[PDB]
């Protein structure tokens, strides 16, 4: 049920640079992978979903409880990994501004979930292994 590149064959992901009203937070949710390394939600494109935003915010909700609006297009990054080869992900990145946070959401008892400054964000990143991930976050209008 997953969509796939017609050139690449990389899987089409798409997530959110969920960013508070003052732009000093960002929302990052915990790895399900490996448990203690802070990522940020995003997830395979679906063959029904008419676009790239239906994508993000249904991730956003389903793995963060985040409800917002969309003000921005980040563009795409790859996860570019060792040796040569296409690249396996192609990530769409929007900006979401934080409207609503709620306790309860699908994925609420597998993954923790906390706002972070733009220093502490960044380490949690390079801590996690995704630069690709910190490539969409300096994309993001955050204070810094
Ligand atoms: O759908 P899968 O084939 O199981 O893909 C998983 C899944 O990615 P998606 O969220 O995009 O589906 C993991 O994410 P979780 O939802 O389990 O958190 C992700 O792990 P991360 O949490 O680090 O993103 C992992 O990537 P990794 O290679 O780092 O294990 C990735 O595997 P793929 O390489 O097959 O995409
Ligand atoms: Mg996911």
């Amino acid at each position: 049920n997953q969509v796939y590149s017609p050139v690449t064959g990389a899987r089409l992901v798409a997530g959110c640079i969920c960013l508070t009203p003052d732009k000093k937070q960002v929302l990052m949710i915990t790895s399900s992978a490996h448990k203690k390394r802070w990522i940020v939600p995003k997830g395979g494109v679906e063959k029904d979903e008419p676009n790239y935003e239906t994508t993000a915010q249904r991730e956003t909700w389903e793995e963060a409880g985040c409800i917002g609006k969309i003000v921005a297009n980040l563009g795409t990054v790859e996860d570019m990994r060792p040796g040569g080869g296409p690249p396996r992900t192609e990530f769409h990145f929007y900006e979401l501004e934080i409207e609503n946070l709620l306790d309860k959401f699908p994925e609420c008892h597998k993954r923790h979930r906390k706002l972070y400054s733009y220093t502490e964000a960044k380490q949690n990143l390079i801590d996690a292994k995704r630069p690709e991930l910190l490539e969409a976050l300096n994309r993001s209008a955050i204070i810094k």
